[PDB]
């Protein structure tokens, strides 16, 4: 009962290299020409099927990690996150470290984080967009902001002495020019030869000692992010070493910081662009009734607009393109079933195209709903739904609000830039990001 298979050129690569050049015409062509939604490509030639139909995300996202097990496709983020930490933990332990992150991240520990991010956001612009106009990248720019704001709302004011969020950014850079994504399915790749010396180990080391100093010295005399790990307690009634909380501060970090970039990025340029001047209307009607000082009411409740805006930007360019399970027990999708050792995938990317659920899928509409149930998978769903996202949208929203209180924007460019799916983590293509900023006041 097997989903229909595009037919393979090049035995040795399949398709990866059809599917790297252009992710978006590869998956829809494959999935109109086979004439289904489920339907199964190869990835040096490990079979991956795709649940390219809306109507069957549940049987992927629902299933748990017995029978849609995510850990084998992150192989390659072990010197990341560490030995035997996160991927690389047995089942349950990997289970309870990501829920301990996911209690650091709730709304209960949200209370004085939109001040936090204001005050950070506000401090940018005053020292980076302080004529009365200039030419800023965008992109670069959230990326600052998004680190800044959350070592701000995560890190104690101790931590942050130590480790600023400018040498944070570039331990985390480090870490992140060692991966080589297509390593996952060629392990290969590893053994060719590097331009530079990878300091992924060294990085990593690095931060884990900072952390160590700061735990030493608060055990002299917390309740930021470390502390909330600190305290952390397993089932077993032992705690994390810090090895293990050194990997879920590098997760943490490490997961939003080009996701909610990207987020970020892609909102204001649509925006800004002046055949979007209706929905910066629409905006401003939302925002130009908030004090100065927002608060977390504001921002969780009173601004509707604003988040539609934010979710649009990821259906229409979803930052992770698809997510992926290693099947451990035959599964049905739709007409098919799909066996015991294939790689299962869902792609936002794909999904967020389907003409049925997202007619004119090109279309930035704030307003549009998904008309197929589910659709919408950018912060995935079921079992494992981003832990992330209510404080990613806390930060966008929040940014957004403080940067167009005091700024307008002008694209440099006729039309919003293409996406560059070239990265790992896709956003705006960045030399299609300059931007001239101009300060409402004078
Ligand atoms: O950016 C990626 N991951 C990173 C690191 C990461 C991994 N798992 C996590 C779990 C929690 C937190 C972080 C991570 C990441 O930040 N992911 C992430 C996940 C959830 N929320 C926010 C961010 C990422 C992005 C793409 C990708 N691939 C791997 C395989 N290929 S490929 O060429 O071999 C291919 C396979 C199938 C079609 S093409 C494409 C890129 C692999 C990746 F790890
Ligand atoms: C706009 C920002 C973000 C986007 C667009 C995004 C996207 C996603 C997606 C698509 C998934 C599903 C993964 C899957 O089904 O395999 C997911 C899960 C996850 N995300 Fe995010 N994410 C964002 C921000 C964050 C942040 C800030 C964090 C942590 C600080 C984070 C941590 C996680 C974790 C721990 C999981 C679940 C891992 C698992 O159960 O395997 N995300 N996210």
């Amino acid at each position: 009962t097997d989903p229909p298979v595009y037919p393979v050129t090049v035995p040795f690569l399949g398709h990866i290299v059809q599917f790297g050049k252009n992710p978006l015409e590869f998956m829809q062509r494959c999935k109109r020409d086979l004439k289904s939604g489920v339907f199964t490509i190869s990835i040096g030639g490990q079979r991956v099927t795709i649940v390219g139909d809306p109507h069957e995300h549940s049987r992927f996202f629902s299933p748990r990690n017995e029978i849609l097990s995510p850990r084998e496709v992150y192989t390659i983020m072990t010197p990341v996150f560490g030995e035997g930490v996160a991927y690389a933990a047995p089942y349950p332990r990997m289970r309870e470290q990501l829920n301990f992150l996911a209690e650091e991240l709730t709304i209960a520990k949200f209370q004085n984080f939109v001040p936090a991010i204001q005050h950070e956001v506000r401090k940018f612009m005053a020292e980076n967009w302080k004529e009365d106009e200039g030419v800023i990248n965008l992109l670069e720019d959230c990326g600052a902001m998004i680190i800044n704001t959350a070592c701000q709302c995560l890190f104690g004011e101790d931590l942050r002495k130590r480790l600023n969020a400018r040498h944070f950014a570039q331990l985390l850079s480090k870490m992140e020019s060692s991966l080589i994504p297509a390593a996952v399915f060629m392990p290969w790749l590893l053994r060719l030869p590097l331009p530079q010396s990878a300091r992924c180990r060294e990085a990593r080391a690095e931060l884990q000692k900072i952390l160590g100093e700061i735990i030493v010295a608060r055990e002299k005399e917390t309740s930021d992010l470390l502390g909330g790990l600190l305290k952390a307690v397993y089932r077993d009634g032992t705690r994390m070493s810090l090895h293990e909380v050194c990997g879920m501060i590098v997760a943490a970090m490490f997961a939003g910081q080009h996701t909610s970039t990207i987020t970020t990025s892609w909102s204001m340029l649509h925006l800004m662009h002046p055949k979007n001047k209706k929905w910066l209307d629409k905006l401003h009607k939302e925002i130009d009734e908030f004090p100065a000082q927002l608060n977390y009411d504001n921002v969780m409740d009173e601004m509707p607009f604003a988040e539609r805006c934010v979710r649009e930007s990821i259906r229409r360019d979803p930052p992770l393109l698809m997510v992926m399970r290693m099947v451990k027990a035959e599964v049905k999708v739709g007409s098919y079933v799909v066996p015991k050792g294939d790689i299962i995938a869902c792609s936002p990317l794909l999904s967020h195209h389907d003409e049925e659920a997202f007619p004119n899928p090109r279309l930035w509409d704030p307003e549009r709903d998904e008309k197929v149930d589910g659709a919408f998978i950018g912060f995935g769903a079921g079992v494992h739904k981003c832990i992330g996202q209510k404080f990613a949208l806390l930060q966008v929203k929040t940014i957004l609000a403080t940067a167009f209180r005091e700024y307008d924007f002008q694209l440099l460019r006729d039309e919003v830039p293409d996406p560059d799916y070239h990265t790992m983590v896709v956003g705006p293509t960045l030399n299609q990001c300059l931007v001239k900023y101009t300060r409402k006041k004078k």
